[PDB]
């Protein structure tokens, strides 16, 4: 109804409440946003997109994210996907990235996670499942997201990047596939010591805008932009932040089960009986949430200064939350 309009005016905003417009559009928020996100951009004149298109696609995406799945589902697609094209907007990267590199970065959020079966790496590698055969153990989930969302567009009713040059297509090809590869977590340490290296030898403008060389200084700033939309939930509103924990303990918990059924060795994280969900959000924002972040900040400050605030806040209600 008209209650989503209302949502959208927070579209440019990090305040987006995307649980609430996935209620007002027929539990379909991932389309919905990349709809939204793409008028606001003028992505689809830019591509020439045809319109109707876009939205066969972007339904056909968001139906291969199993609603079933507790946390990697479309909402999180759509919430990614979001807060990318917020980051995007931030004043330090003003005109840095051409119109290609933008619409790489929203499509990569978009299908980033797409088919996520609700395991880890790990756990689909002890169990010798097809995909981790498949892929040689190596970022096993991570490649064949990658490998359904191009797969989708092999089709003529849905192929949305038809109007790109060759050039276009396969430069677009080659850093969405870069970006997603990022949102691995055991690549997580290295990409926090290469953004540190980043903001050692920064240089920016008369305008406080960054000045980046080539190809390798923008896709590393996109890579690690797309991989803090991944992990952006402690730094949104608690109401927000709270839900996603919830939704993330629930898939964590499952995995745990699973893994209890098959009499492997339960992690800590993942059990039911021992894990504190309060603890577990503490741990994650200092040793991993907060140092990102806070690199992150010094990359584009101090446009992400609320931001930071509202993390330590965050942090601080989950441990008081522990007796
Ligand atoms: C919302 C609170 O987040 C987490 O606790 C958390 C933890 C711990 N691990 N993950 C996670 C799960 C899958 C992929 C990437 C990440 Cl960061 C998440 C989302
Ligand atoms: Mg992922
Ligand atoms: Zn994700």
């Amino acid at each position: 109804e008209d209650h989503l309009a209302k949502e959208l005016e927070d579209l440019n905003k990090w305040g987006l409440n995307i649980f609430n417009v996935a209620g007002y559009s027929h539990n379909r928020p991932l389309t919905c946003i990349m709809y939204a996100i793409f008028q606001e951009r003028d992505l689809l004149k830019t591509f020439r997109i045809s319109s109707d298109t876009f939205i066969t696609y972007m339904m056909t995406l968001e139906d291969h994210y199993h609603s079933d799945v507790a946390y990697h589902n479309s909402l999180h697609a759509a919430d990614v996907a979001q807060s990318t094209h917020v980051l995007l907007s931030t004043p330090a990267l003003d005109a840095v990235f051409t119109d290609l590199e933008i619409l790489a970065a929203i499509f990569a959020a978009a299908i980033h996670d797409v088919d996520h079966p609700g395991v880890s790496n790990q756990f689909l590698i002890n169990t010798n499942s097809e995909l981790a055969l498949m892929y040689n153990d190596e970022s096993v989930l991570e490649n064949h997201h990658l490998a359904v969302g191009f797969k989708l567009l092999q089709e003529e009713h849905c192929d949305i990047f038809m109007n790109l040059t060759k050039k276009q297509r396969q430069t677009l090809r080659k850093m969405v596939i870069d970006m997603v590869l990022a949102t691995d977590m055991s690549k997580h340490m290295s990409l926090l010591a290469d953004l540190k290296t980043m903001v050692e030898t920064k240089k920016v403008t008369s305008s406080g805008v960054l000045l980046l060389d080539n190809y390798t200084d923008r896709i590393q700033v996109l890579r690690n932009m797309v991989h803090c939309a991944d992990l952006s939930n402690p730094t949104k509103s608690l109401e927000l932040y709270r839900q996603w924990t919830d939704r993330i303990m629930e898939e964590f918990f499952q995995q745990g089960d699973k893994e209890r059924e098959r009499g492997m060795e339960i992690s800590p994280m993942c059990d039911k009986h021992t894990a504190s969900v309060e603890k577990s959000q503490v741990g994650f924002i200092d040793y991993i949430v907060h140092p990102l972040w806070e690199t992150w900040a010094d990359l584009v400050q101090p446009d992400a200064q609320d931001i930071l605030d509202t993390l330590e806040d965050n942090r601080n209600w989950y441990q008081s939350m522990i007796p």
